[PDB]
């Protein structure tokens, strides 16, 4: 149910990038490079597990999970969480909680596009990706 979201995505917009990071408390010094940084995001499966690569000229993730199985996480950012990633409406909804917080990762497919919406706090940002052949 996840295969539309398959495959090698490169960021092409982003909307409110550095409110979601300050909520986070990141640097200004990060979130000076992370705003001009486009990463490639790349979603694999194997059998119920997904790998989640994110790469970039700064920083790179990968992380592994079955859906609706929680895994320990160590963020681009370096905290600490424990996250659990669904299906919910068609939509993959990546949920991280530490210390009490919470952090939404939401991806969904509009026109062809990948719509990744970042919630922490009040701040939400919107980044675009599009695929790659
Ligand atoms: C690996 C991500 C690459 C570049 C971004 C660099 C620093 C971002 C700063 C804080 C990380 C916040 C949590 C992760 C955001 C991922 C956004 C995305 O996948 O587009
Ligand atoms: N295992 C950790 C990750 O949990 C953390 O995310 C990352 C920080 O980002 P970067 O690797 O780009 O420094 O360092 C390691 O790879």
């Amino acid at each position: 149910m996840v295969d539309a979201f398959l495959g090698t995505w490169k960021l092409v917009d982003s909307k409110n990038f550095d409110d979601y990071m300050k909520s986070l408390g990141v640097g200004f010094a990060t979130r000076q490079v992370a705003s001009m940084t486009k990463p490639t995001t790349i979603i694999e499966k194997n059998g119920d597990i997904l790998t989640l690569k994110t790469h970039s000229t700064f920083k790179n993730t990968e992380i592994s999970f079955k859906l609706g199985v929680e895994f320990d996480e160590t963020t681009a950012d370096d905290r600490k969480v424990k996250s659990i990633v669904t299906l919910d409406g068609g939509k993959l909804v990546h949920l991280q909680k530490w210390d009490g917080q919470e952090t939404t990762l939401v991806r969904e497919l509009i026109d062809g596009k990948l719509i990744l919406t970042l919630t922490h706090g009040t701040a939400v940002c919107t980044r675009t990706y599009e695929k790659e052949a």
